[PDB]
C-alpha cells in the first residue's frame, strides 16, 4: 500500500513470443528480463519468480520450485538463453499457465504471499489481459496483474526505452502489493535450560488494493507471521 510493501511476492512473467514480435524485439524483452531481474529482490525468502513464454503454445521456462525461482544470478542468466519459438498469440492459455503455477506450484511455505503476474505483449491481447477469464480469475483469487505492451497496471513503452518502464512498474505494483507488520528489532537473548528474546509489533499490516471490484486482496503479514514475537534457543 502506502508507505511501502511487502518482499514476499510470487511472480510469473508471461512473455509473448509470437511473430508480431520478432527474433529482434523478443532479444530486447529478454535483456528487459535480465535487468529487471537484477533489480528485483530474488531470494527464497523474498521474491520467487517463473517464466512463461508463448506464442502459438505455452511453453514454461521454470517455476517457483525450480532453482532459478530463488537465485537471482541463475535466473538473469536463464531469460537470456530463452528461445524464440514463432506462432500466433496465445495469451489466454498463457494466462492458464501462470494461474496454474502462482496457485498451485508455489513453494512449501508460500502458498497465501501475494501472487503478481507481469506480462508482455504488443498491440494485441492488451484488453483481453483483462478480458481473457484466466485473467479474470487471477483477480478474483487475490492476484495482481500487469502488463507491459510495448510498440495503472497497465504499462506503455517503445522497444527503445524498455528499461525506462521498469522502475514506474516497480512503483505501481508496490501501491498495490500489502505493507508487512512493522515488528520491533528482537530483545537480547534471556539468561538460562532454554534462551528467549522478544520483539513488539510497531504498526499493523495494511492490506493492498483490491484488483477487481470486491474481490479479495492479500492482507499482509503480521510480526506472528513474520516469524513470531519471539524466539527460543538451548544453552
Ligand atoms: C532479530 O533477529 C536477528 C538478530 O541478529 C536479526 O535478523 C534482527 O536484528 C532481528 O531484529
Amino acid at each position: 500500500a502506502a508507505e511501502g510493501c511487502t518482499n514476499q511476492l510470487d511472480i510469473c512473467f508471461l512473455i509473448d513470443s509470437s511473430g508480431s514480435i520478432g527474433i529482434q524485439n523478443f532479444r530486447l524483452v529478454k535483456q528487459f528480463l535480465h535487468t529487471f531481474l537484477m533489480v528485483l529482490p530474488i531470494g527464497p525468502e523474498e521474491v520467487n519468480n517463473a517464466v512463461v513464454t508463448y506464442s502459438t503454445d505455452v511453453h514454461l521456462q521454470w517455476d517457483l520450485q525450480s532453482p532459478n525461482a530463488v537465485d537471482k544470478q541463475l535466473a538473469a542468466h536463464a531469460v537470456l538463453e530463452m528461445p524464440y519459438k514463432k506462432g500466433s498469440t496465445n495469451t489466454a492459455d498463457g494466462l492458464k499457465a501462470c494461474k496454474q503455477i502462482l496457485f498451485t506450484g508455489s513453494r512449501p511455505g508460500r502458498e497465501h504471499v501475494p501472487k503478481l503476474v507481469i506480462g508482455m505483449t504488443d498491440g494485441e491481447s492488451d484488453s483481453d489481459f483483462r478480458t481473457v477469464r484466466a485473467a479474470k480469475e487471477i483477480r478474483e483469487l487475490g492476484g495482481i496483474v500487469t502488463v507491459l505492451a510495448v510498440g495503472p497496471l497497465y504499462l506503455r513503452a517503445d522497444w527503445g526505452q524498455l528499461a525506462t518502464a521498469i522502475k514506474p512498474m516497480l512503483k505501481e505494483v508496490c501501491k498495490t502489493l500489502p505493507q508487512d507488520a512493522i515488528c520491533s528489532d528482537w530483545s537480547a537473548w534471556s539468561p538460562c535450560g532454554s534462551q528467549i528474546r522478544t520483539r513488539t509489533e510497531v504498526s499493523a499490516p495494511q492490506p493492498g488494493t483490491p484488483t477487481c471490484p470486491d474481490c479479495p486482496a492479500p492482507m499482509g503479514r503480521t510480526c506472528v507471521e513474520q516469524g513470531g514475537l519471539e524466539e527460543i534457543r538451548e544453552c
